[PDB]
């Protein structure tokens, strides 16, 4: 406890000795409170380029409301000795499997610096006002070694979280986390090839094909249960099992990673703004509070573990979570060695998001381990059996569903989809300040090229994407201040479409290139409507007919630049 968090608490208390006070009206019941001190200190801005080219959606509240505008302070009971054993055995088998074809290794100042000099979201907090300033100041790199040497010495002074669910930290604490645990993401530990259940690096154009491949397996319904507040249900045992990745390390690396887990993850210090505006200094040992990138890989690991145990429960590998007989301990082991790899292949897991095709439907009511691990399902009663999906094209995953779409030439595309109001509403929103008109235009172009590559099958989005690309100067480079983003390019979008959907698509045997957009199909007209199309409305007809007037409005605002007309790529403007 304070033998681990005190130096951080002491350092903060002194920097605010003038305002230090043990407030008696602290609202915390699960988070340990330490003290308070004095301070005084983020809306979604509209993208004008996208909004002027999507006029019909100006009167659709599901779009327009997206731009406008309790669980962390809860506890998670300790699992039962049978649960804690199932988790330990499974977590041991899983780190060994993930480690068979990979080597844990430290990530480098050079690698960190290259990532900061390319605008990667490292959940950092404002000596220097930009990350680039710190990584360009041998004084910034002088602070790390002190704490780095403190970590090698098993102590921590400056690794404190700022709650804003994103727990930000000083760039130096982020570096130390990246050096020790960045290898999980940088070396693709959760790739489907290495993890079997994972989809890290896959891309939205691959996820539907992956779910269709899971659907091919013999077995029961496809289950896609969401957890209620996954990051808040992470137990101190879960952290212990995640920490076992250090059993595969050596030297400096082993000690640097052991310190991240012990000092930052299993014993956190957090700063939180309370309007009553003060700063509260609180501590808790459980729950997830690491960096987003590390959070993703450890959530994927612990979710893979939890779903294999739910599969074992459905198959009768054990009978009760109270106590695991030494015999069962050997049955659980022999199950993992004999069929563990096959079982991981029956799943698609992206952090807290899973799809599972179990051996049969006993899985639906196999709930004792899942509830006792604290991974309580959302929107269902605790012993109410799960609702499965009978058709892979109906399963939700990574905020999408997937359509099977047949090209006029017979070839099969499996495409990503979601309600079109969500897509249009998100493209109309920008985050941050000081956006020039050029920077706003280039963010609109990023959305447009994403729509051309992923959502070409939606009539409204192919038309709006063509309009935005016509309205923004042809050589201006797509930008985003904040999968695999193949749309982030100035290459011709037909050439990129061919590369992604034909040349590099391992599910497409015939590699004949597509010569024009007119060849590339849409959903059926009624399916497009079901998924939120405005086709058939008078507002949409007037927009499509008059689109050149909308394009010319935006071109007149941007000014006298070089533009290309992409509308004749469509059938109706040709
Ligand atoms: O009015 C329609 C229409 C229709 F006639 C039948 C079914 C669904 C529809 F949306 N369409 C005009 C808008 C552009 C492309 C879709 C066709
Ligand atoms: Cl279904
Ligand atoms: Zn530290
Ligand atoms: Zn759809």
């Amino acid at each position: 406890n304070l033998d681990i968090i005190g130096k951080r608490i002491e350092k903060i208390k002194q920097e605010h000795e003038t305002s230090w006070h043990y407030d008696q009206d602290h609202p915390y019941k699960t988070w340990a409170y330490h003290g308070s001190y004095e301070t005084k200190q983020a809306s979604s801005m509209v993208n004008g380029v996208v909004r002027l080219l999507t006029k019909p959606w100006d009167i659709i509240p599901m779009v327009t409301q997206m731009a406008m505008t309790e669980k962390v302070d809860t506890r998670t009971q300790e699992p039962k000795e049978g649960t804690k054993k199932l988790m330990k055995i499974t977590a041991e088998w899983l780190w060994k499997e993930l480690g068979k074809k990979k080597t844990p290794r430290m990530c480098t100042r050079e690698e960190f610096t290259r990532k900061v000099r390319s605008n990667a979201a490292l959940g950092a907090i404002f000596k220097w006002k930009s990350a680039r300033e710190a990584v360009e100041d041998s004084g910034f790199w002088e602070l790390v070694d002190k704490e780095r040497n403190l970590h090698l010495e098993g102590k921590c002074e400056t690794c404190v979280y700022n709650m804003m669910a994103i727990w930000y930290m000083w760039l130096g604490a982020r570096f130390l986390e990246f050096e020790a645990l960045g290898f999980l993401n940088e070396d693709h530990w959760f790739s489907r090839e290495n993890s079997l259940s994972g989809v890290e690096g896959e891309g939205l154009h691959k996820l539907g094909y992956i779910l269709r491949d899971v659907s091919k397996k013999e077995g029961g319904a496809m289950y896609a249960d969401d957890t209620a507040g996954w990051d808040t249900r992470i137990t101190l045992e879960d952290l212990k099992n995640e920490e076992m990745v250090t059993n595969h390390m050596e030297g400096e690396h082993k000690k640097l990673a052991e310190a991240i887990f012990k000092l930052t993850y299993q014993n956190k210090v957090v700063r939180v703004q309370r309007p009553t505006t003060v700063m509260d200094i609180i501590s808790r040992r459980d729950q997830r509070g690491s960096g987003q990138v590390v959070t993703y890989g450890l959530n994927t690991f612990t979710n893979m573990e939890a779903q294999l145990i739910r599969q074992m429960e459905g198959e009768g590998v054990f009978k009760s979570i109270q106590h695991l007989t030494v015999t069962e301990e050997i049955a659980v082991k022999n199950w993992l060695v004999r069929v563990g790899r096959e079982r991981l292949s029956r799943m698609a897991i992206s952090g807290d998001d899973c799809v599972v095709k179990p051996l049969d439907d006993r899985f639906a009511s196999a709930l004792t381990a899942l509830n006792d691990m604290g991974k309580v399902r959302k929107d269902i009663q605790q012993w109410e059996p799960s609702r499965g999906w009978n058709d892979w094209t109906q399963v939700p995953f990574c905020s999408h569903h997937f359509h099977e779409l047949i090209m006029k030439d017979g070839r099969v595309l499996v495409v990503p989809c979601r309600n079109q109001d969500e897509l249009i509403g998100r493209a109309r929103i920008s985050q941050g300040a000081g956006w020039s008109l050029r920077e706003t235009a280039c963010l609109g172009k990023s959305y447009a090229q994403m729509w051309s590559l992923m959502y070409f099958h939606r009539r409204d989005l192919r038309l709006a994407a063509n309009a935005i690309c016509s309205a923004v100067p042809s050589h201006w480079v797509p930008t985003s201040r904040t999968a695999t983003h193949e749309w982030m390019t100035t290459e011709d979008m037909l050439t990129v479409w061919n590369r992604v959907w034909i040349q590099e698509n391992p599910w497409m045997e015939d590699k004949t290139p597509v010569e024009s957009w007119e060849e590339i199909p849409y959903l059926g007209k009624r399916e497009d409507q079901w998924c939120g199309s405005l086709i058939g409305l008078t507002s949409r007809a007037t927009w499509a007919k008059n689109i050149q007037t909308a394009i010319n409005q935006v071109r007149s605002l941007i000014g006298n630049e070089e533009y290309t007309d992409y509308m004749p790529s469509m059938k109706r403007f040709r």
